């Protein structure tokens, strides 16, 4: 047998080979099986020699290769063959496919798709023969014979795959499927087959096996459909984390789904980094463009994804621009969809991007290292563009929001991940330490948050050591905010705490002066934080009990600090001032300092008092002025010297009673009586006398606070009181804001006194002030100033001032002895303040909302509309009752209140119904002739509407009554004709706006009709809005202008929404909805329009902007009407 095919293959083609196979027929099976079992090497020529004896110029030769071809497939995979035999039997049979006929090749592959169905082949071995199958088919163009002929190599090879396509593939074998489409050259059909198929799968495998799997499609990708693949792999994983999600909301998963995921991430970046375009078409397909993709595009698994990427140099730019411009996109969007009805009806809201990037921190505790680094590094990217800028050089709701997210993926991410704490720190720190005048204080605060998070990690921290040598070099608003949020370090780390002592030590001797005030707010700092224990009798700590641990702080600690701090009160008056302020502070926390502080102040006013009992000017002023060449300068604020020592006493007397003290307490109980007594009795030489007018005026300003707080009781201190007024309102008269010397607590205190407090014993305390009654008025003047200065700055000048917790509270106290005395001109005073306080309450304390309302008696709507109608009740009797001219002013700060309170309504409620109605009701049985008033009550009526229905109601209906009350060439021509008019063309242009965005969202998807219709209305009753306008006469100056920048606008619109019709109907019927309203203009706009601008050259004696607006306009509908169905615009000429 073996020996006689040896000659044949040795001696010549056809006569000698193909006649031996003619003899056989028989057993090539149970030879070839048994003859590789005795060599395999004898079988390994054993083909050539019979496949050259086959050839395809004979069919006996053919359509036997046939059956050889199937034998050494059927032993390739059952058989135990080693894998030298078995890979070169499929070595051959690769190398020798070449020239059968198309007939065949076509069987030979349905046999393999035959093995697919079901099979236990072990091996795939057999499929590395498809690829070369397929692809020979391919090469002839012709028709073949099989069955209906009919069908060239490239057609078989199609409906081939194609039938593999559509068989299941084993669990096991699916890889090596997927591999041997590696080698075969596609269709784009035939790829999006092969892929989409595959895909198919993945949801029927366990997850451990799908990042093999998904890296040999990868490869496929390479030839082929990248953003099919993506999108898929993609798709998959974003719906898989849904029902994850969803998991949560009701460890067990996340191990392997995250684990898997990264493993996944991992694999497709791989792929990005072979392959460009793959990464390019990454980022193709991600990219937002029109925001109804976005919302959609990115999902937390896809971010994870081009976080990775961001590891690829290359594609860091863009990874970074796609986020940072998707999370303003997300933001601005959604803080569009909670203005308009009309927009949540229409579209549903979305998870936005903030929210998602964040789940990608969370999720990436599980084995996401590749995701952090440009986790970090894209959070301060946000930090640094959206950070303040301007505010510190003389919406930004996104630039905010921005930012904060920017601190919150930077904060979260250091405390999920520890090997990065580090770098964090290291990176905030330096831009710090670093950053010019551009505001730093968002960093601070993360800074501070880091800290606050887990003081224990940074205790040693030489980074936050190192940073304070910088401390003189930075500025003074910097220092502070470093020290403030370091504190809890300097609690523990005993050689951070002396390394700033140190510091601090030598950069009191700057020459500079925000050196030296800088190095004044640390020790200030220092002593809040730090105790003694010395040879004595909040828990701050104990710097001196281990002598061996600190080389700096000894049981002096304290005093030596004071002693130093005392060399600043000779020093320039900003900061003494700036020492007075602290030494309260101190004291307060501190009680061992009360003796060394007090002495302090005590000898400096010894400086400025005249101690000859009844010399009249019972202090010194012309100390309290320096001058030096030219310059006069004020040194020793006077009036808070005075202030602290009466804060002080105020609080010895009040706290400490559990020697030397008590005799300096007393003594200067007598200097301030004394003072109290004594007391009542542009260039050079004139801005010297200006600063102690002012002096004075505190001076008095806080003897007044002293000489309460003294006693609460005598009327014979009260006759004081009011002549310390009678001097503080001589010397206002003589000649004021921020300079209210009172400090908070007691501008509380004593507007609770006078107003609520009657039930004490004296009606004499109140008549003392009550009579004089612009002291009545001054006492309301520095509350509502103090609270309005609250706006201006967080702070407050005296005591308790920057303190939020004291703050809120004295506004609690202050606000309903306010609401008591509007309840019952001073009470117009009490309005305007009371309004004040709302709006401070809201826009800074909001979270204390709830707390808020409550001092002043679902909930916290319930407050609300509790308070609006106490309020909306008195500006209805303040119209029912109203007599001839009234008020403009109570009216227009009492809606103020109003439409201040309506926000804290839900939009939902019954109780936002009670405002939004309500208003509506003033609308329309209401006028009046000052048009301060109807704006507001418009914008207040609006502002409630339009989160009720879409405003086009009010606006068509508003026109009507302007239209019908002007011109044609409730109210009134005062009313409506300047004013009026610019509201409702202002909100109708909003209302465009909206539709704008509808009809670019539409158009970005390449439940939509349902839009589309509702859009139609809108545009429809905007257009009978108009037209009542367009005819009507309105003063030339601006409403004119107005008018005709809204208008062009609508026209600007319904091109937008007719050139999406041209893109719409490309695809298609124009239904009736869109035919009838586009003449509808044409016929109430058009001509009406042409008309209203001889109105205005007719009078007279932006123009330009209106006609080319219609003229684009009807340009589109030109082309719109000729290429789609309807003469519409041959109907809009007649």
């Amino acid at each position: 047998m073996d020996l006689k095919i040896l000659s044949l293959a040795t001696d010549k083609t056809t006569d000698k080979l193909q006649e031996f196979l003619q003899t056989l027929k028989d057993d090539d099976l149970a030879s070839l099986l048994q003859n590789q079992a005795v060599k395999g090497r004898a079988v390994g020529t054993l083909l050539r020699a019979v496949l050259k004896g086959s050839p395809c110029s004979e069919e006996d030769g053919a359509l036997r290769r046939y059956k050889i071809y199937s034998c050494c497939i059927q032993l390739v995979e059952s058989g135990d063959l080693q894998q030298d035999v078995a890979s070169e039997i499929i070595g051959l049979l690769m190398l020798e496919v070449h020239h059968f006929p198309g007939p065949l090749l076509v069987d030979l592959a349905s046999d393999f798709v035959g093995a697919v169905r079901e099979d236990r082949l072990v091996n795939g071995k057999s499929l590395e023969l498809l690829p070369i199958i397929l692809t020979a088919l391919a090469t002839k163009k012709e028709v073949l014979a099989c069955g209906k002929g009919d069908l060239n190599g490239e057609e078989y090879k199609r409906q081939l795959i194609d039938t593999l396509c559509s068989v299941r593939w084993p669990q096991r074998y699916m890889i090596q499927l997927t591999s041997v489409f590696k080698d075969v050259c596609l269709t784009p059909e035939e790829m999006n087959l092969v892929v989409a198929k595959v895909l198919t799968m993945f949801s029927k495998l366990n997850l451990q096996e799908i990042p093999p799997l998904v890296y040999q499609l990868l490869v496929l990708s390479s030839k082929g459909s990248r953003r099919s693949v993506l999108d898929g792999i993609i798709a998959f994983f974003r719906e898989l984390d849904k029902q994850h999600r969803e998991e949560q909301s009701s460890t067990a998963p996340a191990d392997e789904l995250y684990h898997v995921e990264g493993t996944v991430i991992l694999h497709i970046v791989f792929a990005i980094k072979l392959d460009c375009e793959l990464g390019r078409e990454l980022l193709k397909h991600l990219k937002a463009g029109q925001q109804g993709d976005p919302s959609k595009c990115l999902c937390p698994f896809s971010i994870a994804l081009l976080l990775s990427l961001t590891r690829i140099q290359r594609f860091e730019e863009q990874v970074f621009d796609l986020l940072k411009t998707s999370v303003v996109k997300s933001f601005k969007d959604l803080q569009l969809l909670q203005g308009s009805k009309f927009l949540q009806t229409l579209v549903p809201q979305r998870t936005c991007v903030s929210t998602m990037i964040l789940e990608v921190v969370r999720n990436s505790v599980h084995s996401w290292d590749h995701v952090t680094q440009g986790l970090i590094e894209f959070g301060f990217i946000l930090m640094d563009s959206y950070g303040p800028k301007k505010i510190l050089d003389g919406s930004k709701m996104t630039n905010q929001h921005a930012c904060k997210l920017g601190a919150n993926i930077l904060l979260e991410t250091f405390k999920i991940h520890e090997m990065i704490r580090q770098e964090i720190l290291e990176q905030v720190l330096n831009r710090v330490v670093t950053r010019t005048s551009s505001p730093i204080n968002h960093f601070l605060d993360l800074f501070s948050d880091i800290i606050m998070y887990a003081p224990l990690i940074l205790q040693n921290c030489s980074k936050v050591t190192e940073t304070f040598d910088y401390l003189t070099f930075l500025p003074l608003q910097t220092v502070q905010g470093l020290l403030k949020a370091v504190q809890p370090l300097l609690k523990i780390s005993m050689s951070m705490r002396d390394s700033l002592i140190l510091v601090l030590r030598k950069a009191m001797f700057a020459s500079q002066l925000d050196a030296r005030k800088s190095a004044v707010a640390g020790f200030l700092l220092l002593l809040k934080n730090f105790k003694v224990l010395g040879s004595l009798p909040v828990t701050q700590v104990r710097v001196d009990v281990h002598s061996r641990y600190s080389a700096v702080a000894n049981e002096t600690f304290c005093l030596e600090i004071i002693d130093s701090l005392k060399r600043s009160l000779g020093q320039q008056a900003d900061i003494r001032l700036m020492l007075y302020d602290g030494f309260y502070d101190v004291l307060r926390r501190n009680s061992q300092l009360a003796s060394s502080i007090m002495q302090t102040l005590f000898s400096q006013l010894k400086q400025f008092y005249e101690p000859e009992p009844d010399l009249l000017p019972p202090l010194k002023l012309g100390a309290c002025v320096l001058t030096q060449g030219s310059q006069i300068f004020l040194q020793e604020p006077l009036d808070h010297l005075l202030s602290c020592i009466q804060h002080c006493l105020a609080w010895y007397k009040s706290r400490v009673v559990p020697e030397e003290e008590e005799e300096l307490y007393s003594e200067l109980d007598d200097m301030l009586e004394s003072i109290t007594v004594r007391m009542i009795k542009n260039t050079n030489v004139g801005i010297k006398n200006n600063i102690c007018a002012c002096l004075i005026m505190g001076v008095c300003e806080v003897l007044m606070e002293y000489n309460f707080s003294i006693s609460n009781f005598s009327k014979s201190k009260f006759e004081e009181i009011l002549s310390l007024f009678t001097c503080y309102k001589k010397f206002s008269d003589i000649l004021k804001v921020s300079d209210s010397l009172l400090s908070l607590k007691f501008v509380s205190d004593l507007l609770t006194a006078l107003f609520r407090d009657s039930i004490q014993s004296h009606e004499e305390s109140l008549s003392v002030l009550r009579s004089s009654g612009e002291f009545m008025h001054y006492a309301v003047n520095v509350t509502l100033q103090k609270i309005q200065q609250l706006i201006r700055t967080g702070h407050v000048s005296g005591p308790d001032g920057q303190n939020p917790d004291k703050i809120f509270q004295n506004l609690c106290d202050i606000t309903r002895v306010l609401l008591w005395r509007y309840t019952s001109s001073i009470s117009l005073l009490c309005l305007e303040g009371l309004q004040k306080t709302f709006s401070v309450v809201l826009q800074f304390y909001q979270p204390k909302v709830q707390q808020f309302l409550q001092a002043l008696d679902v909930t916290v709507t319930q407050r609300a509309s509790f308070q609006i109608r106490q309020f909306q009740r008195s500006l209805l009797n303040l119209l029912s009752s109203e007599e001839d001219d009234f008020n403009s002013k109570e009216a227009l700060l009492l809606i103020a209140v109003l439409s201040t309170l309506s926000r804290l309504l839900e939009p939902t409620s019954p109780q936002f119904v009670q405002m939004l109605s309500w208003t509506s009701k003033i609308c329309k049985e209401y006028s009046q002739e000052d048009a301060s008033f109807c704006k507001s009550l418009m914008n207040l009526f609006f502002s409630l509407h339009v989160l009720y229905k879409s405003p086009v109601t009010l606006l068509r209906d508003l026109s009507q009554d302007i239209h019908g009350q002007l011109g044609d060439i409730v109210v009134n021509l005062r009313t409506a004709a300047p004013t009026v008019c610019l509201l409702v063309l202002s909100q109708a242009e909003k209302v465009l706006e909206e539709v704008d965005w509808l009809i670019a969202k539409i158009k970005g998807s390449a439940p939509t009709l349902l839009i589309e219709k509702a859009i139609v209305m809108q545009l429809g009753t905007l257009v009978t809005f108009f037209h009542e306008l367009v005819q009507t006469a309105l003063p030339s100056g601006s409403c004119v202008d107005t008018l005709l920048k809204g208008l062009s606008k609508i026209y600007s619109t319904l091109t937008a929404f007719v050139k999406y019709y041209l893109q719409v109907c490309q695809s298609s019927g124009i239904p009736n909805t869109v035919e009838k309203l586009v003449k509808l203009s044409g016929s109430h706009l058009t001509p009406v329009c042409y008309s209203f601008i001889s109105y205005v050259q007719n009078k007279s004696s932006p123009i330009p902007n209106l006609v080319f607006a219609i003229e684009q306009y009807e340009k589109f509908l030109i082309q719109l009407s000729k290429k789609s169905k309807v003469n519409l615009m041959q109907h809009m000429k007649l």
